[PDB]
């Protein structure tokens, strides 16, 4: 059946997987105890100048007020009164028992600056459980890369694979895969290149790097006379200092951000002879995606164990001589 | 006329046409219920400790107080009574009745400590209605895949065949298409590809996958020696097993995202022998595009029924003998 | 002197320039009255509630109370002042006149009902003049195509010339340009493309279509054997029916999103013979773009009227015969 | 031992490292005297409203009120009252001693049309604080291009070559690089072109231009038959007017933004004959990258003084006679 219904849907079931700049993220919550600093310090500060001009307009002594004599703010007959009338203020509970009268042009314009620099100072603590909300790190990796890599012959051409495999049922937008074998060298004039970084040819020169990554899927590598592994054979293997390393970027659809994700592969981790496991089975009216041999492999005697430069050299006796 | 007008305009006109990471879609209105019960919560555990001080303190028996007796929070008779306090507290309504005194100076830090935790916990609730709303998934498809393919005969080429239209007025940026065969396939060694994906080239060596896509195109796949295709004739497409998968991806100027407009069609599905119903008219001083056309196809019987790997052969002799 | 500084700076200097998914952009101010409306609707209803428990409870007669009677919420004389209690519970003012008392569990409820409706129902309004504030559309074109096109002879070789320039000091990442002459044609096999779409070549297979667009830049096309515009002469050309499209496509760093800019020329707006006017001149420790030389051409009459499919045709027999 | 552990971490350590949408940035704290100023403004503007309603309606004279005759608005004596009455209303504080009276229809809907205005004025405040906030332009320079050009000999060819590397641990998605001599030229035909730009080869046809930059890495130029440098010894060098412009684009995981660093070398700044110090080395179980080497070159007196072109040119004679 169907691959890909009329409308995009793709017909597969996934199976048994396992300046200030920094202040964005500021921290985990060190920003709370700093926006909770905030606070108490503006509401402090205030409650002090409150506290002062009832202290200089000789309030402290007749809080209430008389026929005579009217406060700046009723009922301010402390610090820890004028610590609260600061506080309810700001937050804007202005419960009434502490309240501004119309005496002190002081008083008042120290209301409508509190009343400033509040609105101002929670508007940005909006502005940060923004930032270190809508703006993390820890993506979990959606993309997977098989645990070893394995050379083997398809098709007539002895070729260097490995897996890729989409975790979420999500696609990956305008996805490429690519390899390269690094390893230190030494250049023919002698200079010291300390961890050279090779290409391993995916198929860049024909777009087939370019993968449509549904299900997982093999990516293949053929080891020709243009290739960094072209004079390997299986000994080789098990002696060589080298290290190919597997990038498969894209427009993941779930962060929806382009990413990268990466992976190695040691030439002791490259198993020759070898082929994966399939992991996509047909159960009739939909497929299936086993996850479970994702980086199951399986040997293959029938598997040259001379390198590729020599499999193709000799051909020619044998179509020659 | 003109089918781009000087400063970008496009004369067309279209007619008849039909961790907590997963919390920013945490669900539909199941969050909802889950703030008014944060409310609901932090209301009433601090209702409790009001209460607890009001009960310790000895108010409970003198709510509003002598010139001896001097409450926490007056009018704290009970632990309606108090809960209201809290509530009003938190939502900074403050109605007044019931009102924090300079007293106990737990109960100065308690309504110090209910603002700032009540600060935060609405100032994520706007963090909430903010991913959830700014970051849907169910974005209307605005690109469109005719309902079949077809196969015809194009300026002497035989070629696959379908068509692709923008559902909106707004551009696709960058878009490219791109198109594969995908059925299962055993290796040359004796290997099993349950669904193996081959490219169907659309004109990616020379640019030509890239489109403008502004009123509907039709992307062409000229079936030649290194088509997938190459040997099929029409009476094979009646038995073949078959399904070719389209990709239009591009920057999709309304979403602001990068898109993956997909497709499918079996074997069955493609029309051997046809063409496409036009869909672009003029009329005069404008272009129109009666998007009713669009999947409608039309008999060619001077079409070759044999595969474009026979009408090659062929042509050879009548040409040699 | 330079023209990129060591650190990126640019040395130059312009001169003379002239579901509800759609509730993003719901209107320009018909949100506003949409909000404003939600509020009073909101106000009313529940001033209405209130209103009834003050009717049922007998408050109506004893708005403030006895020794022996207490409203569910004071001062509730009537509907005004239901009305007003309503009001001020939701913005939080609570002047406290009007206050709940803890005798109807009902009242109480509703009280926090209206609360968490209330908060509910702003939370969104900054959810809404987030959308329709943090994504507009006219974003003012800062790419400018000149007025028309030019063919004139550049480096021996016969070439279709259009302007493209950068409005801002800002960079274009990763730009680059394409080209396609629109025209009804009518295929081998007789079949009609109403408006059909040929690559003009700007040097994409060698990745010359790419662009590092500073100060304006002349944007060449050789006309060749593979040109749609080989076997046009000068007055071939004051009778076709051609039109050129042009697109400059790149990441605008200020607008901080993909962009496509476009613009046209008809056969009739490409001036044949001619060349851009200078725009660059060096004054002495930094550069300057007089950008009104922007559309400015001139005549060079030593340029070839014949097409370049004939220029090269006669090139043979002088170097032949 | 590894370079890219097994799940993409990178095992390198740096050391040694030294309309009104302009209202987004509308400025630096001129947009906190300009909301500070809508606030101030829309108190004052309403404090005059209920003043003048205060004066109609008789109540400057009788502000608490009679069993005869009730107030609009409870306490507001005079304009001073007024103001506070409106900030009161606005803040949301109502501290209750001001105090709306359901008597005059006017009042109450002028209340309520402050509250709407009031919630509408602060909701922008977050939007304004929004975008001046979520959108800055200082982004640190993560990118960095070494001092200095080197022109010397590696596998037997001579290129062109100059430093890039990553600041920061985070890397650069879809990465790659350009460059391109710059220098005005005259023509064929005769034309002057100010400021000419041309490619200069650094891998684009193999795509070995895109670059996976974690520890710094060498870019290389072969100046061959098709390089604008093909005809330069190093005597040239010392008396030349061309400069070398280089880019290094990509997506750069923290600006979390398409990037696109820059820098220049004018003839002079290429230091001929010369090699780049080693920046890697292995501390054994983990790389280090000693940055202090970045810029650090040295001579090699074996190079060729002579142009790449006669290079080449005297080859043949000792190869041929
Ligand atoms: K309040
Ligand atoms: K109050
Ligand atoms: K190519
Ligand atoms: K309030
Ligand atoms: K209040």
């Amino acid at each position: 059946n169907r691959f890909v219904k009329k409308n995009g849907q793709c017909n597969v079931e996934f199976t048994n997987m396992d300046m200030f700049t920094t202040c964005v993220d500021i921290r985990w919550r060190y920003m709370l105890l700093l926006f909770s600093l905030a606070f108490l310090v503006s509401w402090l500060l205030f409650g002090l100048i409150f506290w002062l001009i009832a202290l200089i307009h000789g309030d402290l002594e007749n809080p209430g007020g008389d026929d005579t004599f009217k406060p700046c703010v009723l009922q301010v007959n402390g610090f820890v009164a004028a610590f609260l009338f600061s506080i309810e203020t700001q937050t804007t509970i202005g419960y009434g028992f502490r309240c501004v009268t119309e005496e002190c042009p002081l008083a008042v314009f120290m209301v409508v600056v509190q009343s400033i620099v509040g609105c101002i100072i929670d508007s940005f603590m909006i502005g940060a459980i923004m930032a270190k909300m809508a703006r993390p790190k820890k993506r979990a990796q959606t993309l997977l890369f098989s645990h070893n890599a394995v050379v083997a012959m398809r098709d007539g051409k002895l070729c260097l694979m490995w897996r890729v495999g989409n975790l979420r049922k999500s696609h990956i937008v305008e996805a490429h895969v690519r390899a390269q074998l690094i390893k230190p060298r030494i250049t023919e004039e002698g200079e010291y290149i300390p961890l050279d970084q090779i290409d391993i040819d995916v198929g860049f020169d024909k777009g087939l790097d370019r993968i449509f990554l549904v299900s997982p899927i093999t990516i293949l590598h053929e080891i020709n006379e243009d290739s960094p592994l072209f004079g390997i054979s299986r000994q080789d293997l098990e002696t060589d200092d080298f290290e190919i390393v597997v990038i498969l970027e894209g427009m993941v659809e779930a962060t929806a951000m382009t990413t990268q994700a990466r992976s190695s592969y040691l030439a002791s981790e490259i198993l020759w002879g070898h082929r994966f496991e399939p992991v996509l089975f047909e159960e009739k009216n939909q497929y299936k995606v086993d996850y479970s041999h994702f980086h199951k492999t399986y040997e293959v005697p029938s598997t040259p164990r001379c390198s590729a430069k020599d499999l193709v050299e000799n051909k020619f006796l044998l179509s020659n001589s």
